[PDB]
């Protein structure tokens, strides 16, 4: 009966209305005519006002405030502001409500059953790229906990008419160099080619292991970036052996223990929060199955079937498959043994469930990107692969951004 | 807008420009994508008409006799016949390239690289439940040929505006009995559970099995269903058993040869063929991960670890991921030793690449549905993983339809 996408859990047979999508106001990339959910990245005034309006009435209701004269007249002190202005500010609990609804509101993340916890740094004062760096390396201290990780998120000035933005350039705060090799191949994560050789530009003195920190470089408005090494003893780092597999630890591979996203634009009530990290904790598979296995990043699954003594000349020995699990359960081995937060990819994934059952009570549905949530392997044995999903764009959001350069 | 689709392992992008031939609405708008949704929430003359006369043109083009006289003649033929008869009839050669094309067509299926090699049985001269049954049998046989399968499909009379449809109650030809103990538990395959009872009732003695291969219920037009036995040796089944584990025979698994689905919809220039089961040969993830595997299948991950004496008791042990692999192992094993025509996993998503490819320069593009086309187990250990894909509905196509009961 209900004239709102019908949603179905394979496993359970359950059914559920997403009512929610009715509250988008941005159209995504799909169409009648063909589906466009599975790229990953698909491509003021009057407009300023009525965003702002809404971003208002999200908040007082989320205080059960709505309709009262406090609302009422944050709205008034909201619209004589952008009159005079071009813009408007947002009052400190408000940008905390506003960065928590955008973890909420994140349709690629499986870690939201966490999202009611995150300390919201406020830096709306930070006035330099040497005040950046500070308010970076507190996060990264309060965040790391030495082990006991904790989510957080800090919030650097808004973009302003006129007046250049803040920006880190690095897509992380932790990333390990790629340095592009004479013989065309990389040494270190390819994926960070570009901005190893961004760091080198701006005077750099780069090392040449395959985990190599790279230092940030900060911009603050109107100004060229300055580079920043981090403090080694900042950057808690976990070496990777394995429960049983001896020679799994002279491999030297390691990870760190930090995923903090830095390249993200958090969008709150039409303002743009250019320059906002916000890091969790891992979940396994992150590392142990993308970072370490994607043919165009470390790309070791050759390496450790090898050292496993697998049969790599066929595919239908699952060397591949068999590597995998090995490399991932060496991930989740050497977290616990260096009591540093990690989640698996089915604990995490029940735990995303709950979410979803929270979710459809609390709001009506919830936003979600299958090919995202879903685990990169072992899928089909996790409860997430058995249930379908709505995706669309709701605000406050984290959205992609050009890079700076 | 044509969309840009990118290959993230290799940095290469290509413009799918087929979609724009779709007709048919899928379920996603620009407010909301509904592409992981498995099933359509949805399920006069002028418009047969334009769907055949477009049908007849993608005939005529293929064989590059279009424009000719034998293309004039025919779609005067097309038009005398519906305009007086309200329908029409399609030539054997047609329907042969329709069926093709339908596969060619299908989203969610990896195996298209084998999309030109397909014997096409015309049953459209059949009036009755036990000629179904004999042609039938003779595409079992055909199909199988003694293990070394070979794809096919049987076409059944179309839809036809006065009547009935033939139909085929199971969803495929060959499928193990469910059988609903009192005490809430399934015996056999779940997912059968409710056919099993309609052959039951329809009269079928049912033996106590978890491998107790399913009589047809096969239906001529307006006519009660009829209950047809299939003769043991036309049904080719492989013992399941581990290339090192011994125990794992000892487990009595098993499965069939011959993956016929018999219950979704053939449709070519705007005739419906309600009947038209079609086979290839199995994917081991199939059999190996989902049958097996899927909690509300035979769900047998457990009982495996726990032969393989896994830590069960907790998540981060990765028991479940370390029993799939000897599962899916064990059906490429007992497969490869029968002489039975499978593919793994890796070798079918690397001929789906050289598909996409050759589609790309044929056609312009390739409907595709990412969260089908990736394996339910080492998603991104294989290559579709890292490419992005357009789904969209072309015509001929493979469609849902209604249960007939
Ligand atoms: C608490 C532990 C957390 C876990 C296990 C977690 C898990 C994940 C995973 C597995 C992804 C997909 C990553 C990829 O494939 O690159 C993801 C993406 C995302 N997460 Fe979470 N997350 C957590 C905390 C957070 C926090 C605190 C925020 C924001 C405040 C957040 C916001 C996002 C956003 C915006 C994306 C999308 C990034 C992109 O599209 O590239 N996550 N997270
Ligand atoms: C040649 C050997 C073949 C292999 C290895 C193959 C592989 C697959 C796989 C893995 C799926 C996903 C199915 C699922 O998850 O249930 C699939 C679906 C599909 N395949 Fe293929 N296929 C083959 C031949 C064919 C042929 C001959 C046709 C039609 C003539 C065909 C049409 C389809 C259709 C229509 C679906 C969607 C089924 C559904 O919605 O449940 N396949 N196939
Ligand atoms: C596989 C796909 C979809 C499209 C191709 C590349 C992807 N990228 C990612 C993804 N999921 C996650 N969590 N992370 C990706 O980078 N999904
Ligand atoms: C996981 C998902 C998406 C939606 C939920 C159930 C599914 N069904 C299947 C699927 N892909 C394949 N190949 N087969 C399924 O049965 N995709
Ligand atoms: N668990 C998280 N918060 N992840 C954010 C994405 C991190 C990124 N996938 C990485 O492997 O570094
Ligand atoms: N390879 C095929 N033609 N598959 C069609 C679907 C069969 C279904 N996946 C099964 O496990 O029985
Ligand atoms: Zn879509």
């Amino acid at each position: 009966g209900p004239k709102f996408p019908r949603v179905k859990n394979w496993e359970l047979g359950s059914i559920t209305y997403d009512t929610l999508c009715a509250q988008s106001q941005q159209d995504g990339p799909c169409t009648p005519r063909r589906c466009l959910g599975s790229l990953v990245l698909p491509r003021p005034a009057e407009q300023l006002l009525s965003q702002a309006r809404d971003f208002i009435n999200q908040y007082y209701s989320s205080i059960k405030r709505s309709g009262s004269q406090a609302h009422e007249e944050r709205l008034q002190e909201v619209e004589a502001e952008v009159a005079s202005t071009g813009t408007y500010h947002l009052r400190e609990s408000e940008l905390v409500f506003g960065a928590k609804q955008a973890w909420r509101n994140a349709p690629r993340c499986v870690g939201r059953i966490q999202w009611g916890k995150l300390q919201v740094f406020d830096a709306r004062d930070c006035s330099s790229a040497q005040e950046m760096f500070t308010y970076i390396c507190n996060h990264i201290k309060y965040a790391t906990n030495r082990g006991n990780l904790r989510s957080a998120i800090t919030v650097f000035p808004q973009r302003a008419p006129g007046r250049g933005d803040f920006r880190i350039w690095n897509s992380q705060l932790v990333r390990y160099a790629g340095y592009r090799q004479q013989d065309g191949s990389v040494r270190g994560d390819p994926a960070n080619v570009e901005i190893t050789e961004l760091c080198i530009q701006h005077g750099w003195t780069p090392g040449n292991g395959r985990f190599d920190v790279l230092p940030l470089l900060l911009q603050a408005p109107d100004e060229a970036p300055e580079l920043f090494v981090l403090p080694p003893e900042l950057v808690l780092e976990v070496p990777l052996e394995h429960p049983t597999l001896e020679w799994f630890a002279a491999l030297g591979l390691r990870w760190y223990a930090l995923p903090a996203v830095s390249n993200m634009l958090l969008e709150i009530g039409g303002l743009e929060f250019s320059a906002a990290p916000f890091s969790g904790w891992y979940m396994s598979t992150e590392i142990g199955t993308r970072n370490l296995c994607d043919p165009h990043r470390y790309n070791i699954l050759e390496d450790v079937a090898v050292c496993m003594d697998l049969d790599t000349r066929t595919t239908s020995s699952l060397w591949k498959d068999k590597a995998a699990v090995e490399i991932n359960l060496a991930v989740l081995h050497s977290f616990q043994l260096a009591k540093v937060t990690i989640v698996d990819h089915h604990a995490a994934t029940v735990s995303f469930m709950k979410h979803l059952d929270n979710e459809q009570k609390a709001r009506g549905g919830c936003p979600a990107d299958w090919a995202w949530i879903v685990p990169p392997i072992s899928g089909s044995l996790t409860p997430v692969f058995h249930q379908e999903m709505v995706n669309y764009i709701l605000s406050p959001a984290f959205r992609y951004q050009p890079d700076p350069w």
